[PDB]
Formats: C-alpha cells, structure tokens, sequence
C-alpha cells in the first residue's frame, strides 16, 4: 500500500520535518503543512509518490518542475526551500501560503472591486516580470496557483507546466498538461512563447473584475473554439480602461499583446488607485477604502 513518512529526512542537508496537517491534493501530490524539527518553521510539503513516476517521461517532468522552481527568488513567486527524496516517494519544500490562492478568495468574492484588481494584477505582473527576465514562461497561470501569504502578498506557484526558453526567437512546439487559461497559439499548434503568459493574465484580469472566466462554456472543448475564434465580450459596467486593457492582452495575435514589461505601464495602473495594501476582510467583505473611519 505504500504510507508516507511521519517524519520526512533530507540526509543530504541533516534536516527533519514533521508532518502535520492534511492540505489537499495537488496532482499526483498529497500535500501538508511540515516543520522543521530544529527551526520549527512551517512549510507546504509536496509529497509524490515514485509508484506514480514510473514512465521517465513522469519523471523528467518532475525533474524539471524542480530545476526550474528551484532556480527562482522572488517576492511574488513561492519560496522554493527543497527538495530530497526516499526509494518510495519525492519530497519538495515550499512556501506555506496561509490563505491558500486566488481560486479561493474568487469563490467568495466573485468580482472584486477595480482596486482589489489593480493591487492583486500588480503583483501578478511582478512575479511574472521576474520569470519572463529569466527566460521562464509558467504557461499555466490561473487563480489556483496565485497563491496568498498571510498579508495577502500573491506568490506565483505550480511550474509544473513551465518551460525554459533556451535561445532567442525559440517558439515552443508542445505543450504537454492542460492549463486553464489556455492562450489560442498554444491550441492551434502554431509555436509559441512569452506571450501565452500575457494572454493568461488577460484572462485572470477579466475574471477578477467580471466574476467569471472570458471563454466559460459546458464543454472544453468548445471553449477552446470559442478562444481560437476570440469569441468572448466584456460587460458594459467594466469601466472602458479596464476592458481596453483586457483586449489588448486578450488578442488572438500574440505579437498584438502587450510584452510583460508594458503592462504596468498602462492608463490601468497608472491613472487608478492601487492599495499598499489589503485589509484581511478583504477575504470575505468587499472593501470601500474610505479616507478616515467613523
Ligand atoms: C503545496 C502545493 C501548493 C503549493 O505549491 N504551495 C506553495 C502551497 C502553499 N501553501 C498552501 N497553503 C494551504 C493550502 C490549503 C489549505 C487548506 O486549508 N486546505 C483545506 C484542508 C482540508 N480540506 C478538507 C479543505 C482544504 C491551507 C493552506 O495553508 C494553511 N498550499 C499550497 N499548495 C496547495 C496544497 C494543496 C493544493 C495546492
Ligand atoms: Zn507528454
């Protein structure tokens, strides 16, 4: 049957974490809360079994999640602090985020008020300024692993589905994994690169401000029509420098979008309100951002 270690050892580093609380499922992953024994720091443990890593195409994937994660520090990308393994599974170390992601913080709020959206995109684009300047491309960019510390700061997470641009003008020709936000250059099998991150964003911004995701339909596959083709359309009460911004990034064409670098640089950003930072009410109750309390 295979049981996961209550105490997982790093025999290369010395250190031992003790597992705690159940978190979830991520993929082939059972996840949970592990403390350093000596430190009693708390970390997101992420724990594979090998027995689902049998074919090597499993674990180069693995292994390149890991090469990738391992290489990046930033303040919005999810601390990566290890990784060891046993003869029966794969332990990985990372960032607990204490009030999950995005995907939760949607579930509740629906659409967030236009600063809420400016300050969470802000941060978005920040991590991933930082990836695309050190030639990652996530390609799965979506509430789900946009996660969130305790002072509601967005870390970036999952590179499960990146890529490495390995020379200049490279366009990557597969895509192996189905992400959410899928960008049309990735579905019609065309080639594609830093782009298909910009076309994601695109799609979280809509989401974040409209409640729901732009190619919603009852079938993947007919959403992934419905991308190829461009059909979407924004509501009326999206103010117009918002939904401007929403279809530049949003163009079928990727050399049409905005490069990563553009972004805060437009009227969106510069011309509103951007909180420092978010209540934790924010979590559950639309915030006002009133000028003095009552
Ligand atoms: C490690 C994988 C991925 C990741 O990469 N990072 C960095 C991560 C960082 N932080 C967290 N944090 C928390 C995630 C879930 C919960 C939580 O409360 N889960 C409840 C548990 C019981 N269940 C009935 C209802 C859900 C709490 C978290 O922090 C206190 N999760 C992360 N995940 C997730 C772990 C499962 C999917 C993805
Ligand atoms: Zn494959």
């Amino acid at each position: 049957a295979k049981e996961i270690p209550e105490v997982l050892v790093d025999p290369r580093s010395r250190r031992r974490y003790v597992r705690g609380r159940f978190l979830g499922k991520g993929g082939f992953a059972k996840c949970f809360e592990i403390s350093d024994a000596d430190t009693k720091e708390v970390f997101a443990g992420k724990i594979v079994p090998k027995s689902l890593l049998l074919k090597p195409h499993q674990r180069e994937k693995m292994s390149m999640e890991i090469s990738i994660h391992r290489s990046l520090a930033h303040q919005h990308v999810v601390g990566f602090h290890g990784f060891f393994e046993d003869n029966d599974f794969v332990f990985v170390v990372l960032e607990l985020c204490r009030r999950r992601s995005l995907l939760e913080l949607h579930k509740r709020r629906k659409a967030l008020t236009e600063p809420e959206a400016r300050y969470y995109l802000r941060q978005i684009v920040l991590g991933c300024q930082y990836l695309h300047r050190n030639r990652v491309i996530h390609r799965d960019l979506k509430l789900g692993n946009l996660f969130l510390n305790e002072d509601l700061e967005v870390k970036i997470g999952d590179f499960g589905l990146a890529t490495k641009v390995e020379y200049d003008g490279e366009r990557k020709k597969v895509l192996c994994g189905t992400p959410n936000y899928i960008a049309p250059e990735v579905l019609s099998k065309k080639g594609h690169s830093f782009e298909v991150d910009v076309w994601s964003i695109g799609c979280i911004m809509y989401t974040l401000l409209v409640g729901k995701p732009p190619f919603e339909t009852s079938c993947l596959k007919e959403t992934y029509l419905r991308i190829k083709k461009n059909e979407y359309s924004i509501p009326k009460h999206i103010n117009p420098v918002a939904a401007s911004l929403i279809q530049k990034m949003l163009q079928t064409d990727p050399t049409a979008r905005p490069t990563i670098n553009e972004l805060l640089n437009d009227e969106f950003f510069t011309s509103g309100y951007i909180p420092a930072r978010l209540p934790i009410t924010c979590l559950t109750i639309p915030p006002r951002f009133s000028i003095a309390p009552s």
